[PDB]
């Protein structure tokens, strides 16, 4: 991978692995999400982060995901090369945004796009806060100054408000627990595991006859490594749409909410 | 990746990913096992496969009986690891796939692995010995003189593993596979079982020790709607005896041993 000519974005090529594909011999949405995080991490590393800035480390501040939105037109096949381009942008004092564009390396055609919203949080108290001027200035030298959006459209799906699923759910998958492979180097649950957990309550017949086109996921609280999660799904809809809810198995505390759009094969 | 000059082995380089590493910022044993499977699949693809022409005609498949991995150094995040793999026929008992892991910068061996595979009818699930026709089709891609990742006589890779006796010292109960744990054929990936075994090791051992050797026997498959219990007992460096069994009837799916060195 490498930063582009202007140094305001980063590109990386990936060869789709045997264990990374599902029943159709194409990459799963979880493989796609892992590749997005890997290119994001390589971009941060290339511009001097380790994505905490100097001011963030001084004040015990970290970036946490608030929302992930992914739209896939074509999933790459096993052995195919996918090229991903990524960049960041400051959204004033609200937080930051990281965008991605996925392309077929052979045809050069856009096969997917993604966007994510990040908020500042104190690592110890877990208290959200606005972005300060000092942090904003350190981030701006690595971001394009004119807006560059993966989802530019007027009333686009990436910014839609998601409602809370009402009990009883149509479908559910109960007692989901993370294992060591689900944790990151800091022993926190990887953001991609939550996408997997959401998808667990989709019936196997929908997965067998449809392809996932769009997923929007809101992140409210973290799942600890000793927590247990219940995944709830209700059909809201040629296309199938679902409303999702992840909550702790015990007290029913919300950890995530989301929506998925599926197209018949 | 590519087949070597003689065409009897295959090499591939991998850059260790951010999500592939644990608390020490080095690859997990599960990342290592996934890379072993990936280079194995790329080798089979390069030589025309891992079912052969005779196997497809008779509804036959290769199934793992045993996996043995020894790691001297786990590669760090961003490091490049080179893996070399090759296959060998073991008469009519089955086949063996071996691996050598190296640091791409130093050229030093950082790990080695070996696996035993048995023939099975994919419909009846009945094991069988390798026939002459299949043996002949495999031999043109394997070295004819023995080449072993673990050549030493009476070594760890061939040791008989006993069955853990109840009560276990430690346990992790109610483990279930999710869709990410399945392969393209909707079967549980062999690497998931390694993860499940390791789940019953206490976090303090993981935090203060590095895993040096893991030997795992595969007895029966876990279906996607099955639930597993992972059991561990200290037998000792720290050594453990492991057992994976179904949560309901207690049917054995795996047994194994792990050896850990203090950091
Ligand atoms: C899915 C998905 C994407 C990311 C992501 O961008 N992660 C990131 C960006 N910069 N750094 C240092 C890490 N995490 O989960
Ligand atoms: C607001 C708000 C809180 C959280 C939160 O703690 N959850 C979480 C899960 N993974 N990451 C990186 C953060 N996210 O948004
Ligand atoms: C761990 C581990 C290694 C393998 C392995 O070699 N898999 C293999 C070999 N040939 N093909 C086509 C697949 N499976 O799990
Ligand atoms: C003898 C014998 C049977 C099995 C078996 O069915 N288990 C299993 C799990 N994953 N694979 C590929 C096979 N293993 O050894």
């Amino acid at each position: 991978g490498s930063l582009t000519e202007d140094g305001l974005s980063y590109k990386e090529k990936f060869v789709v692995r045997s264990y990374e594909v599902g029943s159709n011999k194409t990459a799963t949405v979880e493989t796609i999400a892992n590749l997005l995080q890997e290119v994001g991490c390589n971009h941060a590393q290339s511009v001097g982060f380790s994505a905490t800035t100097t001011t963030m480390r001084k004040l015990h501040l970290i970036w946490v995901t608030a929302r992930m939105h992914i739209e896939i037109y074509k999933y790459p096949a096993w052995g195919d090369v996918v090229e991903i381009e990524t960049w960041c942008q400051s959204e004033g004092r609200i937080g930051t945004r990281r965008d991605w564009i996925l392309k077929d390396s052979v045809t050069g055609e856009v096969t997917g796009r993604a966007t994510s919203k990040w908020v500042m949080m104190n690592q110890d108290t877990r208290r959200l806060q606005k972005v300060s001027d000092d942090v904003r200035d350190e981030y701006l030298v690595f971001c394009p100054q004119e807006p560059r959006l993966a989802f530019p459209e007027e009333n686009n799906r990436s910014l839609k408000k998601i409602p809370k699923l009402e009990d009883p759910a149509q479908y559910s998958m109960i007692g989901l627990k993370p294992r060591r492979a689900d944790l990151d180097m800091n022993q926190h649950v990887n953001n991609v595991t939550y996408i997997g957990w959401v998808l667990e309550s989709i019936p196997q017949e929908i997965v067998d006859t449809h392809e996932l086109q769009v997923i929007t996921l809101d992140y409210r609280r973290e799942c600890q490594q000793d927590d247990v999660v219940d995944s709830l799904t209700t059909t809201t809809s040629n296309d199938s749409q679902f409303l999702h809810l992840l909550r702790l198995s015990g007290d029913g505390q919300e950890i995530n909410r989301g929506t998925t759009l599926w197209r018949k094969k």
